[PDB]
Parts: C-alpha cells; sequence; structure tokens
C-alpha cells in the first residue's frame, strides 16, 4: 500500500545507496579474510587455530547471507522508487 | 610456523581493520533499518526485518572473531620475534 510509505522516490534512492554500499564491503572483507585464512593454514601447522577455523567457517554463510540481504533490500527500494515516480508521473498527467 | 613476525602483523592488521569495517555498515544499517521502518508503516517491511535482525548477533560474532583473531595474531608475532632475536644472537 502507497498510503503507508513516508519517503519520496529520492528518499529510498539514498538509504538504497547505503545497502549496497554495505554489501559490497561485507563481501570484499569476507573474501579477503577467507583468504588470510587460507594463508595462514598453509603456513602454519598444528591445532593452535583450529577453533578459529571453525568458528570463521560456521559464522561465514550467515555473512554471505548477510551480503545478499543487504543487496536485495537495495533491489526492492530502487524498484518500489521506480513505481511510485511513475505514479506521480501518472495522476500529474492523467488526473485533470 | 613458515610466517615471520611481519607478516603475521601484516594479516592481524587486516581481521583488525575488517572487524571495523564490518562492524560500522552493521552500526549503519542498523539505524537505517530504525528509518525505514519509522517511515513505512504496516508489515509490507517485516520481511527484511526480521531477516536483518535474525543476522545481526551473527554479524556481531562475526566482527568480534576477527578481532579475536587479530590479537592471537599479534601475541604469536610478539612471541616469534624473541626467538628470532634469540637464535640470531645465538648465532652471531
Amino acid at each position: 500500500s502507497m498510503a503507508q510509505i513516508k519517503l519520496t522516490p529520492e528518499e529510498l534512492r539514498s538509504s538504497a545507496q547505503k545497502y549496497t554500499a554495505g554489501s559490497q564491503q561485507v563481501t570484499e572483507v569476507l573474501n579477503l579474510l577467507t583468504q588470510e585464512q587460507a594463508v595462514i593454514d598453509e603456513n602454519w601447522d598444528g591445532s593452535t587455530f583450529d577453533s578459529f577455523e571453525a568458528q570463521f567457517n560456521e559464522l561465514s554463510p550467515k555473512i554471505t547471507e548477510f551480503a545478499q540481504l543487504l543487496e536485495d533490500i537495495n533491489q526492492q527500494l530502487l524498484k518500489v522508487a521506480d513505481i511510485i515516480e511513475q505514479t506521480d508521473a501518472d495522476i500529474a498527467s492523467q488526473i485533470s
């Protein structure tokens, strides 16, 4: 329902940008450190970081789930923003 | 350990910077989730709100893990640096 949305198309698009920037950063961190984790693993034998590696692997899927949620929110806000903007265009031109 | 103290410290820096960046994103977008909720009445946005809220605690756990890894890498680096100095002194 459009009556419930108190943000303008431009405001929706400003918010959206924060979510996509956020998604990209979280992904950049995850990928960088996923790699660090392997550099360490390869260059360090023993069980001394086994608990860290297991906690990391277990949390990792939560982190990719998060990055994709943020990107999905960006996409939805963008689409809703276009819909509302088009609604204003139509009301202004089709209503006398 | 095939890694020098310097390499360990360079790696540690990445974990702590990553920890901070992940936390900053969570913080910014937690605030933005509240702005949208306050400015979008009804239950339409409830699904995105719910997913975000469920994941939030795990994002916090993840940032804390990165900082813990950072701190241990730094401790290990200190230990190995003393070892390097003792070996060098012994041979010299």
